């Protein structure tokens, strides 16, 4: 409830993330908006450092579940906006099945009035004429539930979830998403029960921006008790 009265209105995002997928290194920035109330978020990338060496969607999951909507019966449960202002780790690893696989360490805190994430991602084993290095996955969206349980031993959570990424000849790339997360603070957190984050993402591009980048439209809602 302390950490939840941060969310009440419309709030500024920053994300910042350094990557390197096998020896290719990249950096992309992003900004927009979040408001917690509606589970919207609506934001724009930009690859700092030219061309970005994976497809867009494969770093959707990867660039603030602070921002989901929990329905008023199951506040109890939000983990992440209880953790905050001081914030969170968020950790991943992401198995692309017959590839590679990113591993990911975040770090989502308040700077001021702004929520931050902050990223490092480094991806290994990727093979030169795959799905992601071949660059053949459709700029499409990504919808799926992150179901996520309680984790007693690190004062934090869990969450597992697949995505199914569209191949351009109409076969799929599956992504499986092993996450942790725990407060970087140490004060009280919500330990929740079971649930899931239903999430949505609209991938779309800014007719006028020549840099290479994604604009993102996303809704997520709580659910699952």
């Amino acid at each position: 409830s302390k950490g939840e009265e941060l969310f009440t209105g419309v709030v500024p995002i920053l994300v910042e993330l350094d990557g390197d997928v096998n020896g290719h290194k990249f950096s992309v920035s992003g900004e927009g908006e979040g408001d917690a109330t509606y589970g919207k978020l609506t934001l724009k990338f930009i690859c700092t450092t030219g061309k970005l060496p994976v497809p867009w969607p494969t770093l959707v999951t990867t660039l603030v579940q602070c921002f989901a909507r929990y329905p008023d019966h199951m506040k109890q449960h939000d983990f992440f906006k209880s953790a905050m202002p001081e914030g969170y780790v968020q950790e991943r690893t992401i198995f692309f099945k017959d590839d590679g696989n990113y591993k990911t360490r975040a770090e989502v805190k308040f700077e001021g009035d702004t929520l931050v994430n902050r990223i490092e991602l480094k991806g290994i084993d990727f093979k030169e004429d795959g799905n992601i290095l071949g660059h053949k996955l459709e700029y499409n969206a990504i919808s799926d539930n992150v179901y996520i349980t309680a984790d007693k031993q690190k004062n934090g959570i869990k969450a597992n979830f697949k995505i199914r990424h569209n191949i351009e000849d109409g076969s799929v790339q599956l992504a499986d998403h092993y996450q942790q997360n725990t407060p970087i603070g140490d004060g009280p957190v919500l330990l929740p029960d079971n649930h899931y984050l239903s999430t949505q993402s609209a991938l779309s591009k800014d007719p006028n921006e020549k840099r290479d980048h994604m604009v993102l439209l996303e809704f997520v809602t709580a659910a699952g008790i």
